[PDB]
């Protein structure tokens, strides 16, 4: 029977003795706040700047002894954020990112909700740019663990202590999908505590496991490098006579290679580390560089043969360096795909268990 | 009679008990919102953040007993903007956008009109970043479907319920055109509730089935990949002894395909499926890449046909190497230009009848 | 004699009957808006998202009956722009536009001039990123007429109309100049009143037609493909028998052909309509292609010869194929230049008589 | 012995008449502004939108009447900025700018200091990206002049008169460097006032002569350009009778003199008068082929020397053919390098003495 | 048993005589300012531009005689931080910045401890562009040092003083780490005092070194120049009569070491003095070029043995021009690497000399 608006006021009524500045149950054990976020998008993850972009409803749970009624029956008595001036919410920032505004659209994205007892339910929509340090020492493959640590500024450990929820802990929209990664399903909940000299300040993280997709980057950047080689291989079957084809061909090769391998590490920061696509275009880029030196010992040893011809054992010695330059052509043909064969099947083998040991690690 | 500066601050004084934090009808049943949007300007649609931008007029229709007012004779009453702070706006926010900011400029862009029995007109002008996942199965043709939801925070389904208007559904602007892109004239209405731990929250949703315009694509992507095949095919009447020549117009016709491929994926997220235009680029590659493997047998034919003669059966051998080598030629200048166009008639046929598919099936 | 503090909180004060939300002379004719813009800066035309930046001085004159004073003999009363909360501005906005920031530097730039009789000069300096459909059917000459609407929101047709003034239109700033275009002298007024369900809204609009200047585009793209042509025409005096050379010749000015047509089409939007540079690379590239063409035939007539010679009326046979050969190739020299001079000419007349035939329809 | 807090509260006190929307002096003569500008921070120079961001310390000057205090006998009295709320601030605002923020960080960045006869000194921290139209008839070498102008809105010439400052003008930062510009010592102080129908409005500007740095365009533009032209004198040594050697070197010259033509003019606005950059890639432009030519007469003549040998004072004029052929290298090699050292010398001066024409004219 | 409202409310009350706008001790010594940072994120180092982004918890400790209470026994009192309205926070600011906005996420990111005695602690997070100048004397190795300036603005040298913290000077977090530069553990603590017309300023200032690492140029600049020149030494052993083949990949050597030049450039400033990758790439470039200018020669030699051979000691001439030919591929196939085996060690160890001049300068 009772009419809301005076119930509404007299709990942050100013003849109410509620003090929003001063925190719940002053001179006494600190505030539990339990914390569980729901990661609503997740994506815009750019390797150059190393940071990476989520939309989540960041829900915070803490109890208030001064906020409990015992007049109403109901227990829930969702409530309008537009009081939310008044009801000390705690203070939360994260430790590492960049922006975090607000949605002002239409109405302050906010929740609250005061059980009877004294629980309150804060729940607020926020974009970050959240900014994770990322290894590039495999870049094809690779598992990033992307880092997002919540800790509070100005209250430290014996006022305030933030803990993870227990019935689950992040809970990711869904349908939700990346282009480029996949989200591992089990996420990592270590708290930490940061020291500094004012004092200890309590923070939790989070931290998901994205696997890079392989999809794209065979596309892109294996398979022309593979054509690249295969095109130095057919220059092996000209006719070694024909000098500026087989030169023409084998330098146009070596200077492709180049700007492919050029190409393919423009998206990516100034790293000074070897990546696994350095050591791909750098033995590839080798391939294609001992075909040219192959065609160059050939018309070397053509050259020795066309100066002893024309200025005495001269016929077998024409012989002789004919039947070595076509040895040359002949067993190169045979040797050269094969070393790269094998080649391609050793680096793969080991990039594959150097994935599983990262995956196996973790 | 009456002056109107009373009125309309009797409505909404203190003395009266209006209580804009409190809902209307409160402890009953839920509020029925109306909402029908109109696109004032739709574009800016771009594939690598997949995000597209729109300016809507928001307009939301819902009842409220306790501003009904008996006194004045007319029926409309359009009111000043100013006094939109204590009216209870319904909460309203777009589950998947980024931005969505509000017009200031010489005025708040808003709109209030309150009826006589209580009905509330609120309309408001914002650009939203709205982001939509796209599928890039098929690159050049596809069918875009946009998803604009909206839905409530804060308050349940039990408290706010969110409908579709029955007079239309979305206005669009006359003369309003897109670039890249064609918009259909029919548009779904499907609502989804989402549920969350908290509760459940009525969300309506509207989706904007893009047609994407099949003329640039051609012009810019399709025909010079012809015209590099078409000179791989001028390749074939040059004479087979000018190595040089051929060599180096084959290579060129390789290396060009290869830069094309890679500059017209530019523009494009780093996705892991193949698309239509990775499939033309690779045949395109591979007709220009068999033409050069062609010629390098014609002149490992003519290789033998050399050593044979220079270091008996000599002058037919010699017959059959060069008819052979001719004979190569003369079959690869028919056969080659035909089984171009049975593959351009039969992935033209099998993208349209799949072009087709997505539009049956929608 | 009197002070100006009592007089000028006399028109603002909450003892007199203002009331700044009641528009004035309520439950009558509409208030009539005369309004003159003064373009301070124009530039930033940007045509791959179609949108231009003014900066404008936005003068609007209206009468309000109860802001007139008799107590003072000036007319003008030039007043301080701090108390233009309650004034009742006009609410206006533009319907094409993104961005429209104030400018807050140093005070808010604004000008309040109440006259004797009840007169008000509302002066505002704001930018505005107005979006405009353009027209790329011509690109390099084209004449673009961008638009600029104003009107209201929130007051109907039989409350509020706008007017544009009578004496001048619009106010350019002298010495503004743009680097890519050309603004004209005359600007239309014409004002077209848009429809909306919740009812009609006034609205005027004026707008400018922008020449395009072809001093750059000559520079940049109409003679680097003249160029291009030009040493196409030079592979003619090259002898038939060295191939290599005419072939390479050849087919790196098709090749340099394609890429700068590609990079001159990266500037613009992806429209699907064939533009007038589409036309001029497409027949230089033809022309190119042309002489590839041409050399092609010539070194197959020679490839027939070369094999009717070497293994019977062969040496008038032999005669007929050099005269042939030489033949092709002196008719070619003179025929290439000539009947490019001749798309030359009926390019340019048919385009400036269509710019002409654009500037007269207007 | 008087206490400060009545004393600060007595000058902007409701109890005083201070009114500070009220100008000092009211129905008198105009106030006079003393103006003079602190560079801290110039740079960002951008040619292709042609603006410019500086950082300022905008000092104002004026005098008012009813600040004058007798109590206290210090006289300088620095205040606290958070009172500049009541103080009459003058109006001011750039007249070509863009964002002009305030700096908001850990204070407003504000001086506010009184002086006992009336003297008031009002300092604010400003970063404007200031608008300025350049010319680039000289790309270069050429002296801009940037152009900042500080004009009043609001106030027409009768109440408000902005002046410069005698004790000098514009002083800028000790150590601050312009990486591509150097900051000329004098800088013009010409007060123009601006006419508008509303009234004439008082206006003060400053100009920087800004010389552009000649260093960076000497190693970028102007020695890969002689690279090119020396490498096409390089051709004319090679051997008249390989033809692919001297036309493929002739034509890569071409291709790269017209891809660094057109990646020099790049970062520049699309300009539409002839630059120096254009007068200097045209002639080399015109030197690689003008060599080309040469090297087509040389075949030429050849050509028509093995026509006539192979199908009569045939051996005569063979001779007097080869050494025609002999005699255009011969002549070229020579005239080629000492026409180009001519053409320098020319170019040279002559913007030697219009860069000083401008220095002298200014 | 005091409640703690009254407690905080009495201190900062208008019955009591705080006056948050008037400084501490005023008429009297000057206020002494420590500052602490601590420097949570630094990274984003942009050269083009010249600035860094850091994030900064800027700690200021001063003492206030006012806010001294002896009520309470606790000697901390950690304070809420939305009553920082009143407290007399000093003013600082940062002479060379950009940006510098405030962390408003959650709660405002802010840190209010008063003491008994009145030292208070107050700690703002916030991220800083802090523009600073660099020197690009050497550009793959070089050690940058940042200048981040805080100083006052409004307060003079009498009033306030800014003073260093004796514990410790810069707080770097733990684990930080930058992609392309190393922090190093010494930072210097230089106060420098600006004078102004105005009066003189506090000022304090702390230099970061940073060593550029040199782990990325050697990879991607360093190494593809030496396969750009160990590609023009493979053109030696080619045959000599194979003019096109020699002339070609000579001439694409050169070509494609400018493209290298050119782009290695592209992501730096438009600096006036030349650069170690300058003299590097030049350098280079003159090896390729003078292989080109060596075959230029051996071919000039051979055409004058073609000519005195077909038109007398014409057999002892062909031997004098065909073993002077010989001679000359035989020393340069020795004399070119050799050579340049010497410049690398040169250039290598004066570089490291002068880098570490750098380090022991400082
Ligand atoms: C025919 C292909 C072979 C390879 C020929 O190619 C070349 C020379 C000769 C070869 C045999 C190549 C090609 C053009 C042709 C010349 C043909 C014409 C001048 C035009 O084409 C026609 C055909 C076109 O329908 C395929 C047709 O479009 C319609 C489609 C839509 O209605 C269904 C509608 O929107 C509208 C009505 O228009 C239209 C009649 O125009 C010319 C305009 C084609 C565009 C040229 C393009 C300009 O920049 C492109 C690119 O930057 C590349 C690098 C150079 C050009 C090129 O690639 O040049 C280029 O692609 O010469
Ligand atoms: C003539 C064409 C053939 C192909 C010739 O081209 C080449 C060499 C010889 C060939 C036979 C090619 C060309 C230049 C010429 C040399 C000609 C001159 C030096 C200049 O040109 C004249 C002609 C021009 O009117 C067509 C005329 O402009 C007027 C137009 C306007 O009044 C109506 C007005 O605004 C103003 C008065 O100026 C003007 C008198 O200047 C030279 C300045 C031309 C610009 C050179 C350009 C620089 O960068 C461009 C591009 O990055 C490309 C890659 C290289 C240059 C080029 O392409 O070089 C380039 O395009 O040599
Ligand atoms: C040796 C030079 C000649 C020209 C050879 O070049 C080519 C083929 C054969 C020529 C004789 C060229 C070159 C690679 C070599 C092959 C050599 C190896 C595969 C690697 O190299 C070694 C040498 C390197 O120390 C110079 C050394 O680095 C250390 C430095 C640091 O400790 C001090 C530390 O950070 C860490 C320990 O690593 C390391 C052992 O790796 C290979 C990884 C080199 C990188 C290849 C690059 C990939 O993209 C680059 C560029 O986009 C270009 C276009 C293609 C590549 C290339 O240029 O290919 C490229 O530059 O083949
Ligand atoms: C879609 C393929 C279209 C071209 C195939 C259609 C072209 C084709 O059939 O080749 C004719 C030729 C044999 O000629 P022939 O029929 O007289 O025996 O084949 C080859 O030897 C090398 C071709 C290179 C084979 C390269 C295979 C990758």
């Amino acid at each position: 029977p009772m009419p809301p608006s005076e119930f509404l006021d007299k709990l942050m009524g100013k003849v109410s003795g509620y003090d929003a500045r001063i925190r719940p149950n002053f001179k006494g054990p600190p505030v539990n706040v339990t914390c569980n976020i729901f990661i609503n998008s997740f994506g815009s993850i750019a390797e150059t700047t190393m940071d990476y972009r989520v939309n989540i409803f960041l829900r915070q749970q803490w109890n208030d002894p001064r906020l409990a009624y015992s007049e109403y029956p109901d227990d829930s008595l969702d409530l309008d954020p537009s009081m939310l001036d008044s009801i000390w919410k705690p203070d939360l920032f994260f430790a590492n990112e960049k922006g975090a505004n607000f949605h002002e659209v239409t109405t302050d994205n906010k929740l609250l909700r005061i059980s009877k007892n004294g629980n309150v339910l804060y729940s607020i929509r926020i974009t970050l740019v959240l900014a994770c340090p990322m290894d590039l020492k495999n870049f094809p493959m690779d598992v990033q663990t992307c880092i997002m640590q919540l800790e509070s500024f100005g209250y430290t450990m014996n006022d305030l202590i933030f803990e993870w929820d227990e019935k689950g802990a992040v809970q990711v929209a869904d349908g939700l999908t990346l282009p480029q990664f996949i989200l591992k399903e089990e996420k990592d909940l270590r708290y930490c505590t940061k020291h500094y000299n004012t004092g200890k300040f309590t923070c939790i993280e989070a931290r998901f496991h994205l696997e890079r997709q392989m999809g794209y980057y065979l596309i892109q950047m294996y398979i022309p490098s593979l054509l690249i080689v295969i095109l130095s291989w057919v220059s092996f079957w000209i006719n070694m006579d024909a000098a500026p084809a087989r030169v023409g061909l084998g330098i146009t090769t070596v200077l492709t290679m180049t700007t492919q391998s050029s190409g393919s590490r423009a998206s990516l920061p100034k790293v000074s580390y070897v990546k696994a696509i350095d050591i791909w275009m750098a033995v590839c880029l080798l391939f294609v560089f001992s075909a040219l030196l192959e065609y160059a010992a050939v018309n070397f040893i053509a050259r020795q043969h066309k100066e002893l011809l024309r200025f005495k054992t001269v016929e077998e010695m024409r012989k002789l360096f004919i039947s070595r330059a076509k040895r040359i052509d002949t067993v190169s043909r045979v040797a050269f795909p094969l070393v790269f064969l094998i080649f391609n099947i050793f680096y793969w083998i080991t990039y594959k268990i150097i994935r599983s040991e990262d995956i196996h690690k973790q």
